[PDB]
């Protein structure tokens, strides 16, 4: 039921910034991986639903949430990049961000630091609070999605599981961080934010 | 679609140990919140699945767990207590517990340090480890179930959130467990245990 | 080390809203105990840092969190609450809140929802937000203390633990929440908030 | 206070099994950061608890546990591993495990499923349960240590971050623990299960 999204880009498209061997893999490999098992726990978990079995329910927890966070949050991610991003956003999102951080100097740097305290695998959020009407940021554990755990809106994604950046910055994810920037597309970044 | 069920004993069947007041607010009220819920949950849940709403599908899970996991515990639970209960078990179950844990009274004083080290709300339970084909003791926090989260399968459960026993014994909890020795429904405990 | 903070009111100072047994078994009970605790674990601790031993260390963080967390809680609820309370802040407190939630009564309706919606025990906290520069509402399980969590400043916190209204609000948490808006000290809130 | 320990072997003595460049990586790199941090944060944590500071003491645990909990791990793992290791253990040990798990490949199997199962970064562990006097399998995350978290005696540690493995076996975990059976110290692993 559930798919691969195809990449609006090469594999090799965010050189050097990300290399493609990285990308081969974590779409091919670690996404498409997700996708399959998302599949497979969402129809034992109808079995489960359908014969009134809780105990089976609350058992297929964890694999729906690392799966189906997995596929949720490489979809935002791959959609948040682009081989013509870089730079800095324009219009209402720029505003928004200059009114809740500051700057969009400061931003960066908030962002940045969430993403690099990550103990562990996780994921580093831009995200808008419906409730206070205000850009906030928050960093998941694993594959815990952002929208499902906290109720936050995604608007731009920071993958800093080892596998995102080792092969090529290895231990250093800072340097991975610094790289990012220079491909996240604030086109795509901006269309979240005005839907919501 | 799940149900409340009736206690197999009037509320105050285990009196002078468990007063008829907490048995009445623990089915009636607590238990039945719990059901109720339940179902509500359950229902959202079959709705967001049928659409592949992997968003919404994690954010019930904390709803369904709680709920799900108050209606099995306490179910089990009522089993677990009898106006003819205390005393010791005979059989094949007395044998497996001087076998896991020395003697009887060893087993007592290991379960109950167990339930009274329950930071919070919790349940301590005696369950069997299919794996190993042993018995073991381990304690769950607010209202996750056993199976769905260890593995093992319940035998015996004892409630410790403070409505459980509050209102007779306020905050000594070594009291209640004390106390809730006297009511045990060892024929019960020895039926779930020879069925795994 | 620590201590049992003395009550700046009469034990039945509170009624009818909050009765006499249970603010005299919540104070002489249940944080003298956890200041106890606190004092032992702390002790441990201090041998294990000398000596280097960090697996001693870690084996006594739930310990140091539910009863130095305890202690923090307790203290500062305490303070919350007075028999001249209830009514309305003023001043700039007042207008912090119709800012960020924009009217008291839409302050009163989150925060009573959050106290509520606690799984188990835990806590419902308004705090302030060093970073942003507001106020925001925080719920936080069992005894984990809002600022070591979370980095917010507390402002008022509400105890939820079945402990803090079974007594005399049976299950009813909501009707324990109506009462206690009637002896909030906004006077200690307040100076709470001038300092931060 | 706390220091690196030096490795009982040349970075290349592991090859082809775990090559080169991730172990010293992950040695020179990885673990000596851990070092550095934890004397950064027990530092800390000496001057929180002198002045009673227990929000100071609460905030510091994740560092702690991450910091503190990364150096005893990965201290353990380099003895855990020899150029000269592989095959199977012998003698007492060799019989707990046919006696708790069945036979030497049943108890790989085991712990090569836990190891493989850890959700985002962790570690699988042969423990020893001074309790029930048995050998048990278990898994932690992050860099939870296994006695600090758990209580077991650690004997075998296998790393199951994606940096232990991701340079050579890229996404494949399952090659990455078939090929570390080659490399497991069973003399390290004998004389650990003896001490306890
Ligand atoms: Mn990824
Ligand atoms: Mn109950
Ligand atoms: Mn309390
Ligand atoms: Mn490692």
């Amino acid at each position: 039921k559930h798919s691969l999204p195809d990449l609006p880009y090469d594999y090799g498209a965010l050189e050097p910034h990300i290399n493609a061997q990285i990308m081969q893999l974590h779409h091919s490999k670690h996404h498409a991986a997700y996708v399959n098992n998302l599949n497979v726990t969402e129809e034992k978990y109808q079995e489960a639903l359908a014969k009134g079995d809780v105990t089976a329910q609350i058992a297929l927890q964890p694999a729906l949430k690392l799966n189906g966070g997995g596929h949720i949050n490489h979809s935002i991610f791959w959609t948040n990049l682009s081989p013509n991003g870089g730079g800095e956003p324009k219009g209402e999102l720029l505003e928004a961000i200059k009114r809740d951080f500051g700057s969009f100097d400061k931003f960066k740097e908030k962002l940045t630091a969430a993403s690099v305290g990550v103990q562990g695998s996780g994921w580093g959020w831009l995200g808008f609070n419906k409730e206070r009407g205000h850009l906030q940021i928050a960093a998941c554990p694993n594959q815990d999605p952002l929208q499902g755990t906290t109720g936050l809106i995604p608007l731009l994604g920071i993958d800093v599981w080892e596998h995102a950046y080792y092969l090529q910055y290895k231990n250093v994810r800072p340097d991975y961080l610094k790289a990012i920037w220079n491909v996240i597309n604030w086109e795509n970044v901006t269309e979240r934010y005005m839907a919501c």
